[PDB]
C-alpha cells in the first residue's frame, strides 16, 4: 500500500514519537486508525527493536478479540505507518473521569476481558508491560481492547525473565523497582491497579513524584475501601501482593486457572466471554512536506521488511 490509496480523514492522537490518524482505505472503503512515526525519530539499534517489537506483537493481536489488529505497514523517506484495526469507544481513562467509581460488577466484566487479553499475550511469550487506563479502549458497543505495544517484551518461554526497568510509573510493579529480573507477573500487578482504580476511583498509592511514589508502592500497605466487598478486596490483595510469587495469576502452570478460579470471578463463564457472548454493562488533513535538510540525512538502511500486509 501507500499514502495514495488512503483518505487521511483526521488526526485523533498527537504525540512526540507518533501521530494516530483516522484514515480510510479507498479500495475497501473501510476504516483503520493509522499510526505515523517520523523516521527521523527512530535512529540507533535500540529503536528498530521498539518498532519490530510493536510489529511482532501487532502480528498477533489480530488473532485475539480484545487485542487490536494490524491491517498493514508501510513507510516513506520521512516516516513509518501502521494501518491498524480501529476502535471508537474511548479509553477507560476518560470513561472513568466521567463517572468516578465503577460498580463492582461492571469492573469485573472489564478486568475479565483484559485478563483474557493478557493471557493470550503471555501464552504467546509476550509481556504487555504498558497497561494503564487510557490504553484499554472501548469496543463500539462495550468489549475492551488492549492497545499500544511499544513496551512489550518479545518471544519468551514460561519460566524466562527479562529486566528492562520501564512502564508507566503509577502501575510499575514492585519487583521492577527492586531491579530484580521479572516476567508475566508485572502484567498482573498492573491489572491489580487498573482494577483498584476502576472500583475505588482512586489510585492505590499516595521528596517528589517518582522519588516518593516508588517508596509508597514498596512499603505503603494499600488501603482498601471499607465499602468494598470481601471478594472485591481479596482480588485486589491477591493482585497487589508485592511478592511476584505469592501473587494471583503469578503462580506457574496455574496462574490463569487461579485467576479464573478466584471468587471475584464466581459466575463468569470464560469460554463464553472469550467469544464476546457476554453482554457489556455499558455500550458506548495533509501531513507536513519532507524536510530534505533532515530526510537527506536518514539511513533508510535500517528500514527493510517494514512493509507487511496482514493476509488474514
Ligand atoms: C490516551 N490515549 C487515547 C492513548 C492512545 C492509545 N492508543 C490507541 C491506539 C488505537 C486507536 C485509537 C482510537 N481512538 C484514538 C484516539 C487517539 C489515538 C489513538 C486512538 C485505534 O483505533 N486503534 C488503535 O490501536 C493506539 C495505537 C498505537 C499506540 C497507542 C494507541
Amino acid at each position: 500500500l501507500g499514502l495514495q490509496d488512503f483518505d487521511l480523514l483526521r488526526v485523533i492522537g498527537r504525540g512526540s514519537y507518533a501521530k494516530v490518524l483516522l484514515v480510510r482505505l479507498k479500495k475497501t472503503d473501510r476504516i483503520y486508525a493509522m499510526k505515523v512515526v517520523k523516521k527521523e525519530l527512530v535512529n540507533d539499534d535500540e529503536d528498530i527493536d521498539w518498532v519490530q517489537t510493536e510489529k511482532h506483537v501487532f502480528e498477533q493481536a489480530s488473532n485475539h478479540p480484545f487485542l487490536v489488529g494490524l491491517h498493514s505497514c508501510f513507510q516513506t523517506e520521512s516516516r513509518l505507518f501502521f494501518v491498524i484495526e480501529y476502535v471508537n469507544g474511548g479509553d477507560l481513562m476518560f470513561h472513568m473521569q466521567r463517572q468516578r467509581k465503577l460498580p463492582e460488577e461492571h469492573a469485573r466484566f472489564y478486568s475479565a476481558e483484559i485478563s483474557l487479553a493478557l493471557n493470550y499475550l503471555h501464552e504467546r511469550g509476550i509481556i504487555y508491560r504498558d497497561l494503564k487506563l487510557d490504553n484499554v479502549l472501548l469496543d463500539s458497543e462495550g468489549h475492551i481492547k488492549l492497545t499500544d505495544y511499544g513496551m512489550c517484551k518479545e518471544g519468551l518461554r514460561p519460566g524466562d525473565t527479562t529486566s528492562t526497568f520501564c512502564g508507566t510509573p503509577n502501575y510499575i510493579a514492585p519487583e521492577i523497582l527492586r531491579g530484580e529480573d521479572y516476567g508475566f507477573s508485572v502484567d498482573w500487578w498492573a491489572l491489580g491497579v487498573l482494577m483498584f482504580e476502576m472500583m475505588a476511583g482512586r489510585s492505590p498509592f499516595d521528596q517528589n513524584t517518582e522519588d516518593y511514589l516508588f517508596q509508597v508502592i514498596l512499603e505503603k500497605q494499600i488501603r482498601i475501601p471499607r465499602s468494598m466487598s470481601v471478594k472485591a478486596a481479596s482480588v485486589l490483595k491477591s493482585f497487589l501482593n508485592k511478592d511476584p510469587k505469592e501473587r494471583l495469576g503469578c503462580l506457574p502452570q496455574t496462574g490463569f486457572a487461579d485467576i479464573q478460579g478466584h471468587p471475584f470471578f464466581r459466575n463468569v463463564d470464560w469460554d463464553m466471554m472469550e467469544q464476546k457472548q457476554v453482554v457489556p454493562p455499558f455500550k458506548p488533513v495533509q501531513l507536513t512536506p519532507d524536510d530534505d535538510d533532515i530526510v537527506r540525512k536518514i539511513d533508510q538502511s535500517e528500514f527493510e521488511g517494514f512493509e507487511y500486509i496482514n493476509p488474514l
